[PDB]
């Protein structure tokens, strides 16, 4: 009758990318959506869940605090195995390279349930880092029946592995589309109103620090929004449009990233991007750079003093990251992924194009 | 210099007949520390073999299967193979095969950052869920590796074609036949073979009725030819061996045969009739031609090699087929003269100079296995 689909949470940054998923799971009659969340503590996903309005239908306690990898491991294949013994979903989504995201690809494969890995295939080469990143995201691939890859990169990388094309889909970032339900306008924030309509610079080794202040200082229409470097950070900043507020949470983020003028950062270099905000990296290695979504910074305070001015000034440079189309999302990811699902186990004829 | 502390980790019986000929090579370099680790949750089942070899292992981890589900075992084996890597940090780690203790032993490593030498590495089938779950154990633990040994150039193939760097593979032939070194006995004894004497002497190893009858047939038209037979008594069998073997006081059925045990009676045997894949990569290495039981050969090498024969289920061809190896010498010769394409016994030689090199206690590189 209906295809019996399961997505599996657990840390909050997959709570977002996965929400637009569980999502369009809904608009299809044939599908029939669980959502099980495999997370310690609740109390991090309600937010996103709600945003969403997300009601789990499963909910494992895995404990992953003062634990070791095999530990938490094994809880978390324990408890999953358990779950799978009684629901017993057709296909098993699971999303990155958490090690809970190894953890029930490999509890669903004991039980023959078959597994689709969304934001599939990305490779450091390296198998130490990040660790145990890669390799969860190695092993889950090995288990994985079908590959929703971000990115073309990412399906070479699958390719590589000698895995069947046939298999592998470019369905570009599911982030993007969580922006189209996390992004509001009538956003209230009182940190937001001391900017009023001032050009504001969403911030995240003291040169930088050194570097915007004097930003700060020299453009008077301009304000910093920012959340050892608690304390080096707030010497540096006594200043009245350099707000040193608390860390923001993703959907504060995002909304932070919406009403920014441009953004500097040391992850966001994916959301924002679609939302036309420049992003000016810190760092020499980047592992949008040649999209024209993200520009390179460095450590120097004439660098970044440099670049941070050319887009304060330069109307055209600054035009250039504000119109960049995003490489990673056109924000219907989820979307070709169900309709993916739909084509993969004969419910629709037709194909999805993949994301280009 | 600073020696290397290496670990061998193994808990089944056709495990430790593949790992204790490399744990005997690792004992004859001072270059290396090596410890053995059994995971056997009942340590009687490898007793046979460990004194076979004279292995006294440092560790002995019993872990628990028996009416198990994969997720516990999986989870039992880490959670045992963690608390030991914990508390002995050895170098490299080295683990064999397929069995889900292989991998969960790989990925305990892997989260201490201890390096693994995956033995038998490479062996594929398409197959997600065949065998379920070996096949996709040698995949995890091939994902964890860092050095490859593979039994042969296809393994070595199969490796490079899922992008695993050509620099970390070594084509080593089977340990298996490395076995073969140390398990037959010159002075090996046992009741049958009393009452088969001087008698060429055919193995058998498994339409079984059609099997019978071309036995019956041989044993008849050859008076100086026994058969052995290990089987686990059964009722279809032990109806089926008093039709056709009846009364024929030269074929002999007997107790299912132990590794060391089936060594020993396949370097006395004439010739072997099996459809085991065993029996088929390390009989040749003793030089006893070998009659496959089967129309579709699971190793093809071995065909080419002119050391295994298909001989299919019907009766008749089995006959023949039989009959030749006996009467022909030239084809005899032929057979039992092959190059068997699995190994040469210097396996587990070639591993070990493999992880001398890598360490840089060697500047040199062993021979790759041609065979």
């Amino acid at each position: 009758k209906k295809l019996k689909v399961m997505t599996v949470f657990g840390t909050r940054p997959e709570a977002i990318k996965m929400a637009p998923l569980v999502l369009e799971l809904k608009k299809y009659p044939e599908i029939d959506s669980y959502v099980t969340v495999t997370a310690q503590h609740r109390q991090m996903l309600d937010q996103v869940l709600d945003a969403f309005h997300i009601k789990p239908d499963f909910d494992l306690n895995i404990m992953k605090e003062r634990q070791t990898l095999a530990e938490i491991t094994s809880n978390a294949l324990v408890r999953l195995d358990e779950l799978f013994k009684d629901i017993k979903p057709d296909i098993v989504l699971v999303h990155g390279d958490t090690t809970t995201t190894f953890a029930g690809s490999l509890a669903a494969f004991y039980h023959q349930i078959a597994v689709g890995h969304v934001e599939a295939g990305l490779r450091t080469g390296n198998k130490y880092s990040p660790f145990p990143e890669e390799l969860n995201r190695q092993m889950t691939g090995a288990i994985a029946d079908l590959h929703f890859a971000p990115t073309g990169q990412a399906k070479d990388n699958l390719l590589k592995e000698n895995k069947k094309a046939d298999s592998i889909f470019v369905t570009g970032n599911t982030a993007i589309d969580a922006l189209n339900t996390t992004v509001r306008d009538g956003y209230s924030h009182p940190v937001l109103d001391q900017v009023g309509e001032d050009k504001m610079i969403l911030l995240t080794m003291e040169n930088m620090f050194k570097a915007i202040r004097r930003i700060v200082g020299e453009f008077e229409d301009v304000q910093v929004v920012y959340p050892p470097v608690v304390r080096e950070a707030a010497h540096k900043h006594d200043s009245d449009r350099v707000h040193l507020i608390e860390p923001l949470e993703v959907i504060d983020f995002h909304n932070f990233a919406a009403k920014s003028h441009f953004i500097l950062t040391d992850g966001v270099q994916e959301e924002a991007p679609s939302l036309g905000k420049p992003v000016l990296v810190l760092r020499d290695t980047t592992e949008g750079v040649e999209a024209g979504t993200l520009k390179l910074a460095g450590t120097d305070e004439e660098n970044i003093y440099q670049l941070a001015k050319q887009l304060l000034t330069d109307p055209d440079e600054y035009k250039k990251m504000s119109q960049a189309s995003n490489p990673y999302g056109d924000g219907e990811a989820s979307r070709r992924i169900v309709e993916e699902l739909l084509f993969h186990y004969g419910y629709r004829k037709e194909q999805p194009d993949s994301f280009t």
